[PDB]
């Protein structure tokens, strides 16, 4: 093949990523074999080949489509780490504030331009976050749930994390807006700020009541709609929202008020990435060069 492998990488949500050579220009790539359940969809026709086109410096590089064997290799620029990893190496000390607010800032850079273009990712997590040595960091498989669906389990049976879902798609509402990226983005923030995931549900009911537990159990005043939502069960248990001073300690106030935006129930209230960008948080944002 034009490819040669290099290493495995690891389990992608829709099959094995393999770091690879490319055989005539000598690049390094990760390069994503699809497996899905005939040929290739034509919904995955169209979006793949927006995708190709959507190109941003905070989003990773895809580098061409091979479709062969009615199957498609995605061929991505290579980064060395993922925020998952760097959190972890992190737990000691935590990342520095500088630098979450750093990432936090190229992050909105990133979504801003995708969100412009009407593409969302609706599956961010710490996983597709990826870093390089020069303190840039990276969205990675941005589109491909629209391509391809969301599964419930990749295709070696892991569980694909709802640790980062918008409660509008946790209540069964179809129409995602690009809100739900702005949620999956905020639930990271707190976690980068105090070394905890921010609500680590393990089903989907524990999941929604996880977030009802830290900011209230949603009504028609802070949720005008969410009665009517497909999922909402009248019979959920009502809990008091918790103020943010308890849940993101030491982030400062304009820290937590981004973050209370970013986190509105209601989609149609939430922050957008670009009014975010704007925010009083990002006043004295640098660019810092991380340890590893
Ligand atoms: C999943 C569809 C959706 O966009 N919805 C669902 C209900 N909703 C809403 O306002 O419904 C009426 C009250 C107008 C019937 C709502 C509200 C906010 C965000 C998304 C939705």
């Amino acid at each position: 093949e034009n490819f040669q492998k290099v290493e495995k990488i690891g389990e992608g949500t829709y099959g094995v990523v393999y770091k690879a050579r490319n055989k005539l220009t000598g690049e390094v790539v990760a390069l994503k074999k699809i497996r899905l359940d005939e040929g290739v969809p034509s919904t995955a026709i169209r979006e793949i080949s927006l995708l190709k086109e959507l190109n941003h410096p905070n989003i990773v590089k895809l580098l061409d489509v091979i479709h062969t064997e009615n199957k498609l290799y995605l061929v991505f620029e290579f980064l060395h780490q993922d925020l998952k990893k760097f959190m972890d190496a992190s737990a000691l000390t935590g990342i520095p504030l500088p630098l979450i607010k750093s990432y936090l800032f190229q992050l909105l850079q990133g979504l801003a331009f995708c969100h412009s273009h009407r593409v969302l990712h609706r599956d961010l997590k710490p996983q597709n976050l990826l870093i390089n040595t020069e303190g840039a960091i990276k969205l990675a498989d941005f589109g491909l749930a629209r391509a391809f669906g969301v599964p419930v389990r990749t295709y070696t049976h892991e569980v694909v994390t709802l640790w980062y879902r918008a409660p509008e798609i946790l209540l069964g509402c179809k129409y995602y807006s690009t809100a739900v990226d702005i949620w999956s983005l905020g639930c990271i923030f707190a976690e980068m700020v105090t070394r905890r995931a921010l609500f680590p549900g393990d089903s989907e009911i524990d999941q929604l009541f996880r977030i009802f537990r830290t900011l209230g159990t949603p009504d028609e005043v802070v949720w005008p709609g969410v009665t009517s939502m497909p999922d909402y069960k009248p019979s959920f248990p009502k809990w008091a929202r918790q103020d943010f001073s308890k849940v993101v300690p030491p982030l400062d106030e304009d820290g937590r008020s981004l973050l209370s935006q970013m986190l509105h129930y209601d989609p149609n209230k939430r922050i957008s990435a670009k009014a975010a960008l704007a925010h009083p948080f990002f006043q004295d944002v640098t660019k810092p060069v991380p340890h590893l």
